[PDB]
């Protein structure tokens, strides 16, 4: 809660609700306000925008895209470490941590799932993870037509994380 | 909450619901009463008076021409932060902070709504009273995002008889905002 | 809230539902108790006894006439600021505040409404609201109560002819 | 709700609902054992135990009774202030508060409305008063209005707060 | 509530729900626990286990019984105060408080009931022991009556077939009371 | 509730619900954590795993059997006190108190009742060591259903002292 | 809740639902960073997966490994304690405590039970038996051997086997 924070700490073990987005871009200014170029960490336990086959989240990657966003506009890296499960948003997520300071247990599951608005987002979803993984808008793009899970060890390869943790 | 409080901070993140414009007013009045030249912080990621196709605020027009009236009285200056989005009265809201410290993230969206007026169920005793006062409050928004913006209110007044969408950078250049935010 | 309280503010930011006049009058009492002679600072954004149109006090004016009364017993001075609206009962207590010290906003707008057993009791109400604003205003009951036959609308600078407000609030 | 409570002060501002009658002596209680004889300040602005036509408790005559026998219990003295309204029951009340400490705001209203409940409301307002209980009995008969300036004359007030 | 509590009053305020008589063990175990022979003041205005005119505590005398046990248990003295109504096992409560130490204001009422018992018929209920259980209830009640008010469990037997009212004055006669108020 | 655990005090006052027994083992865990060697105040009012006739727990016997096993593992005497009544596994519990801190108000009511043989197996045992007596003339008795008011539970050896004055 | 975590015990008492499994996680990271190098005490009475012969958590095991996984990661020791149930993967959970410190009551029991199934359970099975048999100190064939038939150990077969190191008392 609060002792958390004051390590620089911030847990999302949940799926991402409107409330818990609002909560994470929070805790993020309130540390970036209290210390300007220290590091804080992102642990991440999550499945994303969905729960039990239902989107929990209206607003899911429009509001990742928020968090992405400050987390590249403050001066403090975000470090992140998955815990369990990384899904969807929640990937794009571990993923927008600090290059070099992304971390996963070695059994962590990780997965990717007027008009005009709708594909503008698309793009910018797209351009986030090439951006993360070093790899062209047009290879991500292709991947992204069809469901992919990776373990700890394929996330490591594929350049979505960077490190396994051991004690 | 208090926590961001204590740092000058009033985050909207949510549509500006009747409770929430009443919020900002209440921390505004705080802020300014605990310190006085102090710059506050206003981060704005909001879809306006709007919320699923429904207006979730009858009175929020009025709601922010007295917030950005309050903005303008307090001697903090206040800083604007656009998060994600800014539509409608949250747009007039992020184009109200101090000239120069307007900013706004690299993904960021804004909006203004084609003009509009909401009447309530419930009949206005005095319609006489009532027309005069939608009229008052057509030319009030005019006003605001005109010297916002630093246009004519014609070309302002031309500018909300469509639905106009605006990117960080188109928002720069339309003077709704000053910079955009990086590293 | 309880930081505002802190500070000595009152912000009626609501409609006057019966609950809101009670914690008008709590929190009064309550500042007074806290400091003897410190102004206490009310502001002021409501439509009075409607909400949207729709009477939601049906005790509201009897219940601004107890709190204006509450204001003119305690020592503490009470200064007003209108942050938008001040309607019906909201303008009566706006202007109730210590002369030279009733504010409001530029864009802010006032409105002053139309007017044995119970039948003795509208008209001493009646009486009152006039006697209030006559007081308030520095005008005679005769032509306070002439002007309140009809609905008067203000904007800040008619409401500072009219005596109702003193100042606008200006950076 | 505690925050009065810490300046010694209880305020009655609703209608005397069976759950307010209990807090008024609760109340009453806690600053009896908090300080011994310290005055406690009773605002009082309530239509009684009818809202509206409607009677919104059935024991209300005898809550009421309960408050004012606690009120000569406790040896702190209690002070009445009416701050617009004290009809009925709230009436009986704001009269019951230790003679010349009974207050009223400039613009405040006052009224008063088996057989044993009865012959102790005519005697409460006849002690409070300085009335026989024969002219007491004889104008509770019917319904009667009194102003603040009417309610002092009537002894059921004591002063008309100012300054 | 805990404000009460922390001034060692305990006000039943209230019939004796089910839930009730739990909570006043519970502040009387605490109390206890918190100053041993200090005293603790039970305040009582209460029409028992009947409320215009259901029976709302179906185990109302097993429920006395078990809070004067306590009383009976504990080291800390309490005194009891009645506040308007002690009617039923209200007044058997009342009368439960250390001799010398029982109180009430001038206008306070008092009863108790006459009795008899309805006995519901499930699959299991057997006749021997449901009828021995009331039989010992019916016991207890009388001995604890005849013992707060010092008189013979024949005479406390036979003023339990009728119903009777008392006034302060008339319960302070029958030493269900010590003492009246005063200034 | 937090008020009571202040004061060691674990206050049973209803039938033993499913969520019951693990509320019991939570209170008892924590006053062991808070102060070592300490003792806890079981107080006891429960009709059991029956509410009215009608079972309220399946798995009552099986609770309350998991509650004294902690009992015999945190290193905190659990004294316990009967406020009216202990009937079935009720009276189990009451019994597994410390032995000469196993209280009874004047007027209280114990009983007992008349993977499925293993564990018949331990209720007799328990209620055996808890009585000192062999499992032989125990397993006789819960042929039927015997009640205990308080000064037969003493003699029985359920229950050490009847609190009072 | 907050109660028993003050003094840094976790008390699973339930099947191991989706949500459990996510607190666990959650108050073990906690506890960790409340204070770094002391010991947390993971109390266990659960019946793992399965209630009432029903699946609770379809992803039971997986959680568990994970659950392992942050057991393995944070500096603080977990000591286990087994009040009565340790089922499936709780057994698991159970047997992962720091070696030395995994306990039990005298009467507790213990228990060891295309393109989407392909990979996916065939890596799961071989991940389970690799744990145990770390756990227990034996070879993954007398494990895998072990785990074809379902096998209940009371206190003293849970200490044989190398599950639990001490039975404690009062």
């Amino acid at each position: 809660p609060s002792l958390l924070l004051s390590k620089r700490i911030i847990f999302l073990s949940s799926p991402i609700y409107p409330h818990i987005s609002e909560q994470i871009i929070s805790q993020l200014l309130y540390l970036e306000y209290e210390s300007k170029r220290k590091p804080i960490h992102l642990y991440i336990n999550s499945t994303g925008d969905i729960d039990n086959n239902k989107i929990i989240n209206l607003n899911g990657i429009t509001d990742v895209i928020s968090i992405v966003d400050v987390i590249n506009y403050i001066s403090s890296d975000v470090y992140t470490y998955c815990l369990g499960k990384a899904y969807g948003i929640a990937c794009i997520l571990a993923s927008s941590g600090k290059k070099g300071y992304r971390f996963s247990l070695k059994n962590s599951s990780f997965c990717l799932n007027q008009n005009k608005e709708i594909m503008n987002t698309k793009k910018k979803v797209i351009e986030i993870i090439s951006k993360n993984t070093e790899k062209d808008t047009n290879v991500i793009s292709n991947v992204l037509e069809r469901d992919k899970y990776f373990n700890a060890d394929e996330a490591v390869d594929f350049k979505l994380i960077d490190h396994i943790l051991e004690k």
